[PDB]
């Protein structure tokens, strides 16, 4: 049929289906917020949660904070047990029996 058509292609559609695509926006951006993320990546997420009408790129976008905030939480504790159990430096004797 069609293909990327070279003229005054405006869709008139896409402004019903956004009052639905907002509720889920709304509920993105919470958990992005409510997500260990920089303060640079909640907004870096929530910009293009806000722009993007298409429904798969805002499941990418589900898939890539998850990602983030899993690799944040794996990332971070390592460097919290670092200070927490740094008793061959400079630190307290918080002597964590355990692995």
């Amino acid at each position: 049929g069609v293909e990327k058509t070279a003229g005054e292609t405006s869709a008139t559609d896409t402004g019903k289906r956004e009052k639905q695509l907002q509720q889920w926006k709304n509920n993105l951006k919470n958990d992005v917020d409510n997500t260990i993320l920089s303060h640079e990546q909640k907004n870096e997420f929530k910009t293009k949660i806000d722009e993007t009408n298409d429904s798969d790129a805002l499941l990418e976008l589900e898939n890539q904070f998850n990602e983030t905030n899993r690799l944040l939480h794996i990332k971070q504790h390592e460097e919290v047990e670092k200070d927490k159990k740094a008793k061959q430096q400079k630190t307290l004797k918080q002597s964590d029996t355990k692995v």
